[PDB]
């Protein structure tokens, strides 16, 4: 088998089409997911042009193998696609209409700077390169672009999934390549992040806070160092659902600037005795008096220049 | 091959039967089942119509590649099911009797708000797709439906495995799909759960609870901090069994209650060590006092709200 | 090909035999084992039968593809068994002998009722499906059927492997099935958690037995709330080695009544405190003495009852 | 295709060689481990003989189909190995020379007693099954079995690859079985297992030491039970990276014994603080002072015996 | 298919190009990581020279069956390639271009010494065996080998992707083979490292320091051991993360190191409370101070050490 010839000197165009049947398993650390959905395809063959009256039927199926098929390949994935053919139907004048059912893991980047009220633009590339006798050309057919009702991302918000019609036509290894890029939008459901992990972590912050109304340094000293053990076991817990970024995101933020709160509240426990055993109590009171006002109202401006400078 | 031929405009109905062999791999996190079943599929062929009394056979056996085998596929599984055809029937009338046993990975979603004193129901979608010289249906054979009575998944009480008689007859670009819906009623044997998580997570609660018959502040710090540590490792616990979900789950509300409880526990012991400190230690006997009751009081009814709220 | 013709009108017997040549990864949590073995199958297929002197050959070697092989299918399996045929050979009556290596993942339901000092008996089922031409019987030749001397199962002792002779013979799907009962033996290797879990796990409780030779309440909290912590530690070490059970194990009913034993120490802490505060020491120092006594008796007399219930 | 046929009554010998491209995966819990390597194999078959002079090629290159090849096996491998032919060469006397590149994971049994300065021999076992027409036996040629000098096994030293060069022949389901052993000799790179568990488990067991320095109880308990925990942990940690043993391991031996220390450090504290209570402190001074030198003495002398009766 | 034949006695050069489309998962601990690319492979083949004139065509499309194609395997894989052929097309002069796009798992060592300040230079290593009837040698064509853009390696910085073009021209098993090694130098992102892992650490470090503040024997006996059981979860975490090295790594090195600052910091607290024990105040006062500074001191200068051994 070889490719259609051109009419004049025109690429070939083969029309695509993605409708998603099963989104599952985001991997935010190895930033993957998978895809269950049907690839249509659309090329004219005027080699398979028919006459209804003389084969009798009006349209004709075909086997894979029985006729040309374009050589569409998606450029991020991280093996070559799970495909069955549903169906391969020609048309009297050659135009082929072709259908699959595939299954793939794709490789699709995620910024995690706004984590865990983060939005992502997944993509899917689909790609054709070019042969010998003629150029090939990817065009998207926006009546087969789509997603089942039912199509549910554990963990996030599915928003839309469209194509952007225009592909990217360039030059690798001096052969022509026609890219497509599917966009599928998701913003995460940060709600279970608000009782597992935030709420605990500000619960045990402020725990730590009794301490500006405590004399005994043995139960502050349990008090602060308790509390920061527990912070160091959300920092972990965090960072295992997470990959490691060159840059901040928004929870890890928050999480380093609590260490420095924790850091600070030992220097005041540590002051605070020092000066009691050094027969200072009254100037231990007034550091310990200014604490219970500066440390929850530093932690409030430091958390709304943070979400600032994050949304 | 081509599909059989209407003998007025009549839609090809496929009878359809799942008999479950096994059940194995329920995964909360995934929101996914592993189940190996027999497939059976029957329509009627006319061009494989036969005489009895002449022939002298009563069924003919067939391979699947000799005849025309409807393109059966599950819409909720991860990738398509591992198949082998056991056998296929054709008797004098050209009815079809089709055999195939399989295993699939399925993708249902869970419903985890009373976890883990919860039910489900798993879903096991059949569907086909239409062809250009004819519409195919599906429809239910109430006899080939059913389960294996050593059929056990591990965690899980089986109740029923049901199928929806009607098909979901839709239109998807451009083509007929009849959809069928097979259904397997499980609950969760929540026995487990009671001496695990539940009671030592209570125990340790209570244990928390004795600082309010003891007047040691530094006691008390150690008491209710190290409680709250081992509260948090069980709530580790239980959300690394659990996906991430946009509602609270019942287990999920008890466990981020306990933390008010722990907090409340602190804000008292750090009051009745101020009085002390203060000389004011009959006042602190009344708050403690207080506490005695008004802790596991406030438990019981904030207990009785949540369950009646969620069952 | 179809299957062999019945003389008079007796069922086809496929005699069966398994030699195990490997055991692994026995999964408690999966409630699985794999296993690598060789697959015997023996019956006689008249349209097969040559005459040695004619011949000049006293057996004649087939293809699987040249000659009818019942469709013989393991039960209880994830997914199809992974089979390469090792040889095929026919006698001059027909005689046919089939030989396979197969490896396959087996699903067999665990007892943990007397974990980790439990026995088990996994179940290998082999099944046949009959025909409309004729009745397809399975029977066990008692020489082809064993174990490798090196089959070793990590973790666990291999007692026996023997097969159940007579078939369940019964219908399913209007078609006769024929299955046989492979039976594999094995018994826990318990040694390894004496010194890992259950010596640890008496220490840390022993060690929290000492505060009823202390009248240091902030001492005594200290001794049984870190020791409580370290037993929910190894509750959570042994609850991820094993399923969610709908019933008591071993282990799991000792590991439940510690926590008991921490409570109710907790409980003769508190009160010892209180007394002393309240100017009852002599009393406290009863309730102490008693404790010394009562809390390693009921210890060893509750043990002796769960022994006895379990054993 | 059949076997080739024997000039007298001699049994067909096939020379084999493995050499080794790359070993990756050792498996500890698994007791597993992945190989990459070349398979060679060399058998006489007069059929394909000819004359070097009228011919005028010296080899003839088959494809495997065109000619006879021995079915050989792996024993101890999980699955059936990913087998690759890279040539077949025939010699004008009929001697065939097979060559593949094989990718398989092996299941060979380790012996953890002196962990983690244990040593081990990995066995491939090498198999071949006698055909009704001939017996089949195989042969090591050492010009053939070697290994890739960058050939690493991660955490391990490879000492070498050598074969037994006697099979082991015997009877197997009535017929004849020859087996080669061809053995990885390799031993564990213990190096980090001394900064990062053996002098960190050292320490914590040296601070708890301190107690026997102070006469504070409530300090003491803090020491010896904080300590404890962190060699909880340290058990855990070791225990995770290996199998369970019906045996005790090196390791394993001195984790155990730590216990027996902290064991007793806890009934000195106890013993030192009842004491003083009973004023008597100039005997509590007295246990404690000799601790000081007990303890350590008695540590080395137990490692002494232990290190003797493993090495 | 046989090999090109030599025009004079000349071995076959097979030029060669990588082109990578895709890199993800580096695994530290395995010490892999995956691709997907293109490879590009050129080679004359005289007996497949045509006439453009004659034939009416400048360029021929072969199927990989219908031609001789060199058997190019990699060194450095776990199991073989994933590929596909995309093209196969012959000049005039019967030059072959040959493409593929594969994916595959490469196994490849890494220097943890610097880590995770660390460079890597990642090979894949291309090779070709000589047949009998001619030599095969592997050469670079720098046209050929490169980069996506958008190739991202999570956690890493690409530097460069090129080839050695001299092969490593060996013999193995008596035939010549020919080696060519492409190398993908990468330097590790230690960004996230620092708010994690280094910073909190040193945070711990620095708190139990404030010991050296305080003449409370109990509260320094749980700010140092406190702190210290803190720094092994940190250990732990750490070495999860890598694989166990027959040298120290940077980040080990300090790890270790903080043990000894911990070990004699219960040092001095122990030496700081013998003394108050036994009226010498004055002189654990000199002792303390000193420690205050020599601490900090000497934890600054061994680090700079370190710091120069290791960079
Ligand atoms: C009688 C005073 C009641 C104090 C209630 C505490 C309010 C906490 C609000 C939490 C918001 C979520 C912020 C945590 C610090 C709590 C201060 C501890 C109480 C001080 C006791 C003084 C004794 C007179
Ligand atoms: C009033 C003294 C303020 C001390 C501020 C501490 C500086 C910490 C620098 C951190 C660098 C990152 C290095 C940790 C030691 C901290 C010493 C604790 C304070 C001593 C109390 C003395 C009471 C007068
Ligand atoms: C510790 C600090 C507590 C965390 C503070 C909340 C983070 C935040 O401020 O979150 C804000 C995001 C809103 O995001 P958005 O509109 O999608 O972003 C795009 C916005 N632009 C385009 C305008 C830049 O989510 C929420 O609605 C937060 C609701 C949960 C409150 C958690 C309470 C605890
Ligand atoms: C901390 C709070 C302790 C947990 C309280 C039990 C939860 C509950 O109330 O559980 C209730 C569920 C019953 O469920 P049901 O009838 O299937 O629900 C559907 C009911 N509708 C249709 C009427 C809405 O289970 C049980 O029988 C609980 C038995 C275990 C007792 C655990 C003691 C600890
Ligand atoms: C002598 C009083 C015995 C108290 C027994 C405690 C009952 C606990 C019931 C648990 C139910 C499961 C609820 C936990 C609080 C326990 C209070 C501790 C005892 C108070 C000491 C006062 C000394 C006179
Ligand atoms: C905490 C309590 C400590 C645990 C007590 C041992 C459990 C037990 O009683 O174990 C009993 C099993 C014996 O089982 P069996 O004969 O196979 O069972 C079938 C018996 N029938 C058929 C008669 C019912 O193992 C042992 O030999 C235990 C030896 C290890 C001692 C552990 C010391 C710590
Ligand atoms: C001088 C008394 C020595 C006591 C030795 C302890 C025996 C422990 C046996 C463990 C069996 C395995 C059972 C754990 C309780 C230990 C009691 C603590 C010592 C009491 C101090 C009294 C000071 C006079
Ligand atoms: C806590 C106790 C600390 C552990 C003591 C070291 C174990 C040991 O004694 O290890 C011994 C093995 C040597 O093994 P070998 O010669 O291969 O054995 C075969 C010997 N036969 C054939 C003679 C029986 O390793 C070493 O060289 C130990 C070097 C590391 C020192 C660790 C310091 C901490
Ligand atoms: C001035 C005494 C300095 C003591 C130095 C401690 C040596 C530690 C050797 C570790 C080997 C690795 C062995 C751990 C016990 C430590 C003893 C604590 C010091 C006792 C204080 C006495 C006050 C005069
Ligand atoms: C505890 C000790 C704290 C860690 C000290 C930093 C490690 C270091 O010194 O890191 C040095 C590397 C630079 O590496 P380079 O130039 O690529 O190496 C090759 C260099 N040759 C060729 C000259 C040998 O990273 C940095 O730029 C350090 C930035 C991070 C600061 C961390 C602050 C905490
Ligand atoms: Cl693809
Ligand atoms: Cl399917
Ligand atoms: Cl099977
Ligand atoms: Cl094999
Ligand atoms: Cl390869
Ligand atoms: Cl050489
Ligand atoms: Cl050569
Ligand atoms: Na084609
Ligand atoms: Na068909
Ligand atoms: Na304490
Ligand atoms: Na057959
Ligand atoms: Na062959
Ligand atoms: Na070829």
């Amino acid at each position: 088998v070889s490719p259609p010839p051109p009419i004049a000197d025109e690429p070939l165009t083969v029309n695509t089409g993605i409708y998603l049947i099963e989104c599952y398993s985001l991997d935010d650390k190895a930033e993957t997911f998978k895809v269950n959905a049907f690839l249509s395809l659309s090329w004219k063959d005027r080699r398979l042009a028919f006459d209804p009256v003389r084969s009798g039927v009006r349209v004709k199926t075909y086997e894979p193998e029985a006729i040309w098929i374009p050589e569409i390949r998606f450029v991020n994935v991280e093996n070559a696609r799970d495909a069955d053919v549903v169906d391969i139907s020609v048309s009297p004048d050659g135009t082929v209409q072709y259908l699959e059912r595939f299954s793939a893991r794709v490789l699709s980047p995620l910024d995690f700077r706004r984590y865990p009220f983060d939005s992502q633009t997944l993509h899917i590339y689909l790609i054709v390169r070019s042969v010998d006798t003629r150029n090939i050309v990817l065009a998207v057919d926006l009546e087969k672009v789509g997603k089942n009702d039912d199509v549910f991302l554990t963990g996030w918000d599915i928003e839309s999934f469209t194509a952007v019609v225009k592909p990217a036509n360039f030059a690798l290894e001096d052969r022509l390549e026609s890219k497509l890029d599917y966009q599928l939008r998701i913003s995460r459901q940060y709600f279970s992040y608000i009782p597992n992990i935030i709420l605990p972590m500000l619960f045990i912050l402020f725990i730590s806070w009794t301490a500006f109304w405590s004399t005994s340094y043995e139960a502050n000293v349990t008090l602060v160092v308790s509390t920061l053990i527990a912070h160091i076991a959300f920092n972990i817990l965090v960072e295992t659902n997470l990959p490691k970024t060159p840059y901040m995101t928004y929870t890890g933020a928050i999480i380093f600037m609590i260490y420095l709160f924790y850091f600070v509240a030992v220097i005041e426990v540590t002051v605070q005795h020092y000066l009691k055993v050094e027969s200072q109590p009254a100037r231990a009171a007034s550091i310990t008096r200014a604490s219970r006002i500066a440390f929850p109202v530093v932690f409030l401006l430091a958390n709304i220049i943070l979400a600032f400078l994050f949304f």
